[PDB]
């Protein structure tokens, strides 16, 4: 690899110079000869690091970590080298302390390729939940996660974390892709009430014994697996789920279609590998941009999919694409939605103010970090692309640890008991 | 080994094995990827025969004559040739296959369901810039056709030494002048300052306005470039209103018909074409989006957001998705009114899905770049957005080259 990588904002000039990607350490997926950038997951859940594998990934974190406390070299720092390589020697395994977790927590953030809103990531509470033992102890930490983060509309970024895996048959897993979604149910006319992408999710949910109320919005029930069991099954109490109807500033007919969504984006499927530690259940929080729920949530094909209702009551003529219906009615939702938002004090970002400091944040890291990854295809918002200055900053993507990865569906690996 | 591609909407996964057969690098590595950077970083006799006979291989390939006396003639023919002369010629059908083929390499272009219906204008017998001006003429006309546009491309001489190119020095055929005004703003076309203070250099008279269409400067042989205005009958241009807003024509917004590729450089078998103009039809949001709305380009949101009654106090009221919208409707209303071929972005990705439906069935898969497919504006309500794509380099190849002012030595 070469020593210094350049990037250049093609519609300011600005270049920059990385050199932080000497430090990745896993692969991307592409070669030299083909480029897998635009792949969602490019390349068993329960083969665990071997003690050789995992002397070198600790001694590299807590090496890390002395370095960015500014005690690289020194007498805790060897220390602490000492006493973790006698954990994985007894145990094949070892501990964070509570600063080291911390410390990793904020970094895998920091190092997500993919969050345009990493600005913010000195600013995350952790919430160390490593003590719990039960379905029942996961349900109350999940839910004073809840409470923390939704702060009566002034959201807070958090994670909770439960503890780290061992040997794979003793995981800790939310079920649940985020906290909080909505149920969607398939009609026997093939039809789907609520949320089309929930439809397996709500069909387990059903199976394991909850009792719909078969509405269009709602929430799902947690379902919790401590320590390797069966998953069990919990309802979030609904005064800790804080909720936005949707209304126009302009259309007063916008309330009539009788839309609203949940104010927290609570990711709960991500793995978080610290240290060549492995945390399975691992939930974090942040607040919307706007477009996650007003161009995916409410304008994809497979999802809620109102661009056509928006559009007859916008009175559009909807016989041709060139007269970019779609379009318009697109960009009145996304005004609906911050609005919605704002009005109600619910903390949102719009896409031209989350990506504005997304090119500052990673101006800085460049400066002070000698890098930035990031994956482009994720960063650009999915509408208006090139009006906002991501859309014209070159980008490097790159794996840097420690780091949030996926991890296989637990219905598809569990072993029921 | 197979690699599979899913869409996410539909669900389709196909099966990628056209990647083998890939050399040229990307970029990429296993642990870095280069796939948002625009532009990742002579032959001899020795590196040129295995280039021809990987081309021959192909073409003789594709018309199903693989081995045969022709195809083993041939081969036979071009070592000859290389030997004695350090190149080669292509056959006019050869051209043809390979102009094409380029085309439809092309992982950047959302529209190349279109690849096979491009009518090749071969101009290698080209020896002076008054030729180069002749050709270019006949191109323009052949391919605007009273607005029911025809994709087409016009091929110069290849490169000898390197001391002979021949270039076209526009970056598309057909462009606005942009000037640099006293007080510090521009006027015109922003993208084009440099080149067009190179024409006004070189004598070109400028008549400073909002919409001069630029003379050609053509290279020939090396020597230096002479301009050329293009006749006005030959240039299409459509002014733009809106279907709704009647103050929009007073704008004084308007645009050209052919889009025009000039400056890049066409790879065959090994040799180097430098001068290769190449048109087809415009996309919508090219022309309502980037060249109105990049804050470098036109950056006329502000103007149209202001005629709109917008409150552009915030950004969280999407004061600028709202004009962009106005300002694409506009634009393909206008070409649709003259009768002017354009596809918006809705059609042109519907297309480009079906085409790599088509490539992966008939030959293996598409070489496709994500960054470059989606378009500029609406990106998830346009199919692409959802669709996996792989990207890798296939030759015949269109490729970047220098700007010839960084070049040459001037006499
Ligand atoms: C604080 C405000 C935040 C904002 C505005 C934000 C914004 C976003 C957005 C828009 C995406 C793309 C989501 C999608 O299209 O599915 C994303 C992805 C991501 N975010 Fe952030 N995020 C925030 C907080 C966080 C936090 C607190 C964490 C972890 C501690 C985090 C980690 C990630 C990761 C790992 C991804 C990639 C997800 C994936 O690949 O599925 N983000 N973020
Ligand atoms: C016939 C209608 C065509 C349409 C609608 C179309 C559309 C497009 C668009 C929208 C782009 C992105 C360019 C940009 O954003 O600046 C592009 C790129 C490109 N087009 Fe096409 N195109 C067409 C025909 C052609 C033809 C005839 C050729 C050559 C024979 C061609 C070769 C290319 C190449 C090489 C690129 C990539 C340029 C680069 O790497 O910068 N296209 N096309
Ligand atoms: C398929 N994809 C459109 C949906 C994936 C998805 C569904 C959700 F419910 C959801 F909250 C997130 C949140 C991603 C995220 C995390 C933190 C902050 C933020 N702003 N965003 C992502
Ligand atoms: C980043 N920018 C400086 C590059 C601009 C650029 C460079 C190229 F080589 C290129 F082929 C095109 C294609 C534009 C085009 C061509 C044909 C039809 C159409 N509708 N559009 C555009
Ligand atoms: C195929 C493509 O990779 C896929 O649709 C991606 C594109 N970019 C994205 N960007 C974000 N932020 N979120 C997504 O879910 C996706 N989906
Ligand atoms: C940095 C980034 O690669 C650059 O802005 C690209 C992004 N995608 C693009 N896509 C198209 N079609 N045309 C472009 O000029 C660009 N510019
Ligand atoms: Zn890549």
């Amino acid at each position: 690899c070469p020593r210094f990588l350049k990037v250049k904002n093609w519609e300011t000039e600005v270049v920059l110079t990385d050199t932080l990607h000497l430090k990745s350490t896993l692969e991307t997926g592409c070669t030299e000869y083909i480029c897998m950038g635009s792949i969602m997951h490019p390349s068993r859940p329960e083969d665990v690091a071997t003690k050789d594998q995992l002397f070198p990934l600790a001694k590299e974190f807590i090496d890390q970590y002395y370095s960015s406390i500014k005690r690289f070299g020194s007498k805790a720092h060897m220390e602490r080298l000492e006493e973790v390589n006698k954990e994985i020697d007894t145990t094949s395994t070892y501990q964070l302390k509570d600063t080291e977790l911390i410390y990793g927590a904020k970094h895998a953030w920091r190092n997500a390729s993919r969050c345009v809103g990493r600005i913010q990531w000195s600013k995350l509470q952790v919430f160390d939940a490593r003590d719990c033992t039960t379905a029942h102890g996961m349900f109350n930490y999940i839910c004073n996660h809840v409470k923390y983060a939704t702060n009566k509309g002034n959201l807070r970024s958090a994670i909770t974390i439960f503890p780290q895996r061992t040997d794979g048959k003793h995981d800790f897993r939310v079920w649940n892709s985020q906290l909080i979604r909505y149920a969607g149910y398939k009609q026997p006319d093939g039809s789907t009430l609520g949320d089309p992408a929930n439809v397996q999710f709500t069909e387990i949910c059903i199976q394991q014994g909850w009792k719909p109320p078969r509405g269009r919005f709602d929430v799902l029930p947690l379902l919790l697996q401590a320590n390797g069991n069966d998953p069990e099954l919990f309802q979030i109490p609904p005064e800790l789920v804080l909720e936005v109807p949707i209304r126009h500033p302009k259309f007063e007919w916008f309330k009539d279609l009788g839309l609203k969504w949940y104010g927290l984006p609570a990711v709960s499927n991500m793995l978080l590998e610290i240290g060549g530690l492995e945390f399975s259940a691992c939930p974090f929080s942040g607040w919307y941009m706007g477009t996650e729920i007003g161009v995916r949530d409410y304008c994809d094909n497979s999802r809620y999919n109102i661009l056509e209702e928006v559009a007859k009551k916008m009175n559009l003529d909807m016989r041709k694409t060139s007269s970019l219906w779609k379009d318009q009615a697109l960009v009145e939702i996304n005004i609906a939605v911050l609005y919605s938002f704002q009005s109600d004090k619910v903390t949102i970002v719009d896409h031209h103010s989350a990506t504005e400091s997304f090119i500052k944040h990673m101006e800085n890291e460049y400066r002070c970090r000698g890098g930035c990854p990031a994956d482009w295809v994720w960063i650009v918002p999915p509408m208006s692309g090139s009006i906002t200055p991501v859309f014209h900053q070159e980008m490097l993507n790159y794996r840097l640890t420690p780091s949030f990865e996926y991890q296989p569906d637990p219905w598809n690996t569990h072993v029921w008991k």
